This record gives structure tokens, C-alpha cells and sequence, in this order.
């Protein structure tokens, strides 16, 4: 029993963290097979990073300018270019320790497992989501872009986010592995500021399923409601608005505890209203929606990699 | 920027994770050197968890009807024994992968990290906290018993709890790698209960300090206290009693800040009688007690390993 803020064993992803240094900056970098993935940002100097032109800034760029360090040892660079805001440092070893791994472009309100890390090195790991404009709340100082965010299911590492920057709101925004942005985020010092960040709530409802299975029924009453008529005091609270696929994607945790999800809505409604008026709900006193209802299902049955 | 709750990396306990079968029973166990660790109620059977006598449940037991499963492959036992609650499976291989490790017993306060498996397979990581009534809140569904707990130091993985048992109140209670119980707690199906779950005192001020270093700073006030003083607000709340030691222990996090500690005791007892008032601090409803000051400066200064 218990639910908790879980992330991915980091073990995987530990044997593809490598150190990048070009010039006077030093950033992670992801190694899989014979490529180097960094941020293109690793060429900026210190006065560079307002406005540069990171195609005229490579002209002056060679292989032996960019240097890998794996664990304690060098990699050798034969190949590079520039895809998106990524660079690719083809070198000379392929990765003994490259999983079966996959690119992928995840949609906002999905979540994934950061593994922070500075010189190359992890330091640790905590599960994320990418908010709805397309931000996340993470923990990352000065070294840490470079690093990466991924699903584990299987044996299959699914990578999502390659980390960039902090706004200067205090928030982070990053790209996927093919070096597109998430969100209209651009890797320059400008004035950048992320929108309204608005609720999950298919998640805050997959996290009252799991409140309900570890013993927390409190926020159950005797109403229910219509998508509609809910949608309407979820705009009033920046909600996100739950359409039907949302319903049909909590059908197996609805069918598990007997709760129709409309009935689940109409207890939402109630905390949305009249507040939790000092109740903790899985020890926590507010709304939790970084819970996917396949975070939950994982969690509540135990799978395993 | 950014606080969040980190575990260490798992990579390195990943690979002394295994399944361990006894009879019809199937859990995790830890394998460093030749020598594999797991809960000594692996043998115990449907009927016998209420009273089990353990010294007889081992003779009629002998090296080959312990089952130990690496990865995929079997390992071969050529010796056990009982150490108090934990038994001693000598295998005949070394594990390739065995971390430089330390066995260690922490004491209530202390935080770790909990790496959950499942037929000795990883599930996922989370932080953890040792309540002051030796029992902790995580996420372990039946089967998980076995994961263990540890920190990571440099190179060096000190292991310092593996999981025995759910408790019928919902919360967990397990051994250090000696095989003795945290707390007043045996490996039986039995009535006992966990005492007054008070909070840590010390960890709730570094946490505040965390706040102010990344932003949040409406907390901050205009009084200061005294020790007794403080104390007599924390009793009242079930706080557990803070000593000079704890004060002593906090100064990094009081020199980097500008705020004396006693300042920032005086803040706390404020929140205590007053509440957040719908505030939130480092974007919770409620004061968190599981950072120790050295997980707030690890984590501000980006320790790596
Ligand atoms: C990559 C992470 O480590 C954070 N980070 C960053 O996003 N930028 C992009 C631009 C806003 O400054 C940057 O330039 N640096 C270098 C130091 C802070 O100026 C930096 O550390
Ligand atoms: C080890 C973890 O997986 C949890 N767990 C457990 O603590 N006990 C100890 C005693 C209270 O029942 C136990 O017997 N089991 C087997 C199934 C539940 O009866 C079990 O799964």
C-alpha cells in the first residue's frame, strides 16, 4: 500500500550520461550507439547566449573542438551537425551500454523520470510532467542542460526531453531528442515568458482513484454531474477541459473501485468549490495532477522492468 | 532552480537486486560479494505468519530450497544462516557488480532512498524519511518485501533499510541489513501499532531555508524566539524537541541565507499558529519534514557522484 511520487530506475539511462566541453562551457550530453546528443548551446560564449547565430558560430566549429568525456575516458569525434537546437557528435566508439532505446515527442499532461546531472554525472532523479503550456517544475542549477527525460516500460528506455534552460520565472523548458522546443521556447537570453499554467485534470481525477483504493474516502459524496456542466466550474479554475477520451482512458480505474467517473467529477467539483478545509488527501493538502491514470494503474499493481 | 523531492541514482543497486523462492513464497533479496540477503519470513507459509518459530521452520530447510534467480540465471547456494531478521545466502558466484558498500543504521530523521522491486526485478524509486516511530510512508505492494533503502556518498551505496512488512494502519516497517527491526516491530502477524508519528524539526527548517533560496519568502517575519520558547509551540504541535546540535547543524543553511536560525524558528511557530492561510511554500499546502539539511544542500549545490 501507499502511493508516492515514483520515478523509472535510473539505471539505463546512468551508462549513456556523458561530459561535453566546447570552448569554456561544459554541459551533460546523451550517448546512444555512435552519437553524441548535447544542447547546440554548448558554442555559446559568455556574451553570446542574448542573440546568437548558431549556424555562423559552427562555421568556426571542428570535431576536435568538441570534447566527450565518458566516465573518466575520451571519445573521439569524427562526424557533427546541427538538427534543431541539438547537435549530433558522431564518434569513434559505439555505447557497450546503449538500452533499446526510442525518440519520443510526448504530448502535454504526460509525464516522464529526470535524471539531473552536472559534468556527466548523475546526481539524482524525481518524476516530472510536462505542464499544459508546455513547461516543467524541475530541479536543475547552472551544468545541468544536457540532461534528459524518459519513460522506462519493458526494456525499453523512451526518450522525451533533452533539458535547455530556466526562464525567468524559475520554471524550465527543454526540447525532445529531435531538438524541437517543447512550447514556443527559443534556446536565446530573451525575454521569454511561459502562459497560464493550467490543471490536469484527467490526472487530478487518477489520483482521486488512487486516494480511494489507499484507504483516503473522505471526498466521496452522494452527487454526481455531466461533462459539461463540470467543464464549466473547471474553466473558472484554469482546469484543462476533460473531454471523453479522458473518461474512456479512466475506465479501468473507475471499473476497479465501482466509482462511475462522473461521479468522481461531481467530488472534484466539491474540492474545487468548497476547498479541502484542512483535510489531506494522500497526505497532501491540495490537488495532485502530475499522476497519469497509468502512473496510478503502474503503481497500484506493481509492474515491473 | 527548483526543489524537488530526489532520490540517488539506482544504478548501482539495480544489479544486486534478485528473486529469491522459498517454497511457494517468492521475494527480493540484495546480493553483494557471494552472499545474498533477504527477509528470513521468506520461509514462513500460509498458516504459519501469526506465530512462526524461525529456528524451526530452519531445520527442516536445507541450501537447495532456497531458489536464487539473477536476472535470468540461477545462482548456486552453498551456505546460510539466520542473523536476526534476515537470512545469509552463500552463493558460489561473486556479484560482478557489487558497489563499493557499507552496511549502515540510521537513525530516525535521516532520509534514504527506497528502490521498490518485485520478483527481483526494479519498479521504480522514490525518497523516503525514517519517522521518528521508526516506521516509514512509502509505496510497497505485497511481494516488494526485500527492496532496500540506501544513500549514495561519492562511489561508496550505504544500505540502510530493507522492507519486512505493511502494518494494518497503512505505513511500513522494516530492518536495517543486520536483520534488526526499526522500532518495536517483529517480523509476525501480529497486533502492534506505530506510536505518535511526530514531525522532524530540523528538516522542516531546512525546507523553509530551500524556500527562501528559491524565491518564496512571504513566510519571512519580523519576530525572532528562543529555544525553550520554540519548543514549548513545537510540543504542543508534536514537534519533535529541537537541541543546540540541530541548530549547529543548520548554520550552512543559515550563513548562505543571512537568517539566523532562531529568526527562522520564529517564522516556523508563526506558520504553527497561524497556518499558510492558502499560501503555499515551494509550492505545497503544508510543511514538509522529509529534506535533511544535508539533502537541501546537496540538492543547492548540486553534489554529484
Ligand atoms: C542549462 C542550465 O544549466 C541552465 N542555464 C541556461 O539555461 N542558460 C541559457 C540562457 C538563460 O541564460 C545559460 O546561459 N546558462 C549559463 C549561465 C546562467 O548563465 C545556464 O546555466
Ligand atoms: C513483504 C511485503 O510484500 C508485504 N507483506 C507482508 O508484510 N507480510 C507480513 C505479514 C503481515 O502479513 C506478508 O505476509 N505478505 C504476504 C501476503 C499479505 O499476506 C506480504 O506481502
Amino acid at each position: 500500500s501507499g502511493f508516492r511520487k515514483m520515478a523509472f530506475p535510473s539505471g539505463k539511462v546512468e551508462g549513456c550520461m556523458v561530459q561535453v566541453t566546447c570552448g569554456t562551457t561544459t554541459l551533460n550530453g546523451l550517448w546512444l550507439d555512435d552519437v553524441v546528443y548535447c544542447p547546440r548551446h554548448v558554442i555559446c560564449t559568455s556574451e553570446d547566449m542574448l542573440n546568437p547565430n548558431y549556424e555562423d558560430l559552427l562555421i568556426r566549429k571542428s570535431n576536435h573542438n568538441f570534447l566527450v568525456q565518458a566516465g573518466n575516458v575520451q571519445l573521439r569525434v569524427i562526424g557533427h551537425s546541427m538538427q534543431n537546437c541539438v547537435l549530433k557528435l558522431k564518434v569513434d566508439t559505439a555505447n557497450p551500454k546503449t538500452p533499446k532505446y526510442k525518440f519520443v515527442r510526448i504530448q502535454p499532461g504526460q509525464t516522464f523520470s529526470v535524471l539531473a546531472c552536472y559534468n556527466g554525472s548523475p546526481s539524482g532523479v524525481y518524476q516530472c510532467a510536462m505542464r499544459p503550456n508546455f513547461t516543467i517544475k524541475g530541479s536543475f542549477l547552472n551544468g545541468s542542460c544536457g540532461s534528459v527525460g524518459f519513460n522506462i516500460d519493458y526494456d525499453c528506455v523512451s526518450f522525451c526531453y533533452m533539458h535547455h534552460m530556466e526562464l525567468p520565472t524559475g520554471v524550465h523548458a527543454g526540447t525532445d531528442l529531435e531538438g524541437n522546443f517543447y512550447g514556443p521556447f527559443v534556446d536565446r537570453q530573451t525575454a521569454q515568458a511561459a502562459g497560464t499554467d493550467t490543471t490536469i485534470t484527467v490526472n487530478v481525477l487518477a489520483w482521486l482513484y488512487a486516494a480511494v483504493i489507499n484507504g483516503d474516502r473522505w471526498f466521496l459524496n452522494r452527487f454526481t454531474t455531466t461533462l459539461n456542466d463540470f467543464n464549466l466550474v473547471a474553466m473558472k479554475y484554469n482546469y484543462e477541459p476533460l473531454t471523453q477520451d479522458h473518461v474512456d482512458i479512466l475506465g479501468p480505474l473507475s471499473a476497479q473501485t465501482g466509482i462511475a467517473v462522473l461521479d468522481m467529477c461531481a467530488s472534484l467539483k466539491e474540492l474545487l468549490q468548497n476547498g479541502m478545509n484542512g483535510r489531506t488527501i494522500l497526505g497532501s493538502a491540495l490537488l495532485e495532477d502530475e499522476f497519469t491514470p497509468f502512473d496510478v494503474v503502474r503503481q497500484c499493481s506493481g509492474v515491473t522492468f
